[PDB]
């Protein structure tokens, strides 16, 4: 449990079972992560309480391109290419939700650059689950509708950037010296001289399957998906992931941003929440079409309401 997840032996058998479609790395940023540390990162816990997306006749007939990138589609939205760090907490369900909400304020909500507070969601939605011990993406978006959230400016994410590297390029403190509990729920801003601006959605819905994902992304931008994390994913470095090896570590929520083809392999482009040192500058590609690790089973999304 305090034993390391990864080994040269493990990674070498992954690089041979995956046939070179993707690349795993032993001596990368997660070389020393413990089973306990890797499990904590995967905080999705709990058919759907949200109605299924209904596309209009016009949405349904759009001929979707062979490849798509949200940052390229909305180049005046600076939150889309930013990468989150959940830190040493099982908060992915809240961090992925808040990231896509920020993005959607720019693609739909008439607001170029607001960061919705992951920390507010994590601490104040007890409906959603148990904070840093995990929660439900679906209920995160229902809370954004029913109650609303404050910005990052009002309540900064309480947990600092940390590295699994013992000597980090960005100089962050090691994640090994940290084990955080659910923060206190606050009504006003951390700095009491900053006034509270409340942000709310008017509707929340669910996406299921490949067509739902591409069509929703194309019209309205990034949203929250979840998948099963296996030990081999922790060592991911490049290319299009598919599970070949290792035990289940839990469910993990991420932000979907695009799709494409790499040498005949169809993929999703995804923003993880483990900072820019991990994977492809914080992104990974995963196989598209076969619900790889269940990634196509359930997305969560909503439409933000323009302020004043
Ligand atoms: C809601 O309000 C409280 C503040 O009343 C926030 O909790 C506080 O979070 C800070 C981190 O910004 C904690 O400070 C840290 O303390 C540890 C040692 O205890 C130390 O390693 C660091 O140097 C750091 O200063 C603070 O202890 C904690 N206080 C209490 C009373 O809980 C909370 O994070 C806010 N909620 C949200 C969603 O932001
Ligand atoms: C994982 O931990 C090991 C040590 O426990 C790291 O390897 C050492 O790195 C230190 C500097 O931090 C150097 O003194 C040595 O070159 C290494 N020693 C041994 C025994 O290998 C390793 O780099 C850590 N990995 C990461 C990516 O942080």
């Amino acid at each position: 449990e305090d034993a390391p997840v990864l080994s040269k032996a493990f990674v070498d058998r992954v690089n041979r079972l995956n046939r070179g479609i993707w690349k795993a790395k032993y001596d990368g940023v997660m070389q020393n992560i413990t089973l306990r540390e890797a499990k904590r990162l995967n905080g999705v816990i709990k058919a759907s309480i949200l109605p299924k997306r209904r596309f209009t006749e016009e949405e349904a007939r759009a001929p979707l391109p062979s490849s798509f990138d949200s940052a390229e589609a909305w180049p005046n939205c600076p939150t889309i290419p930013q990468i989150a760090d959940q830190s040493a907490c099982g908060s992915c369900w809240a961090v992925a939700a808040a990231s896509a909400m920020s993005d959607r304020f720019c693609t739909m909500g008439g607001v170029q650059d607001v960061h919705i507070s992951a920390g507010d969601l994590l601490a104040c939605c007890s409906d959603c689950g148990d904070g840093c011990n995990g929660g439900d993406p679906d209920r995160a978006w229902a809370y954004f509708s029913s109650t609303g959230l404050v910005s990052d400016y009002c309540q900064p994410y309480p947990f600092p950037h940390c590295s699994h590297h013992s000597k980090s390029k960005n100089g962050y403190p090691p994640c090994s010296q940290f084990n955080f509990d659910t923060p206190k729920c606050n009504c006003t801003c951390d700095d009491p001289t900053i006034p509270v601006v409340n942000y709310r959605s008017w509707t929340s819905y669910a996406l299921q399957g490949e067509d739902d994902y591409m069509r929703e992304l194309f019209f309205r931008g990034p949203f929250e998906v979840a998948f099963d994390v296996y030990e081999d994913f922790i060592a991911y470095n490049s290319g299009v992931y598919h599970h070949v090896c290792g035990q289940y570590l839990g469910g993990h929520a991420v932000r979907l941003v695009g799709w494409g083809t790499s040498n005949g392999v169809p993929y999703w482009k995804i923003a993880n929440s483990w900072n820019t040192e991990w994977g492809m500058d914080g992104y990974f590609l995963i196989r598209r079409g076969s619900s790889e690790c269940g990634i196509e089973d359930g997305g969560s999304a909503g439409i933000p309401l323009a302020p004043n």
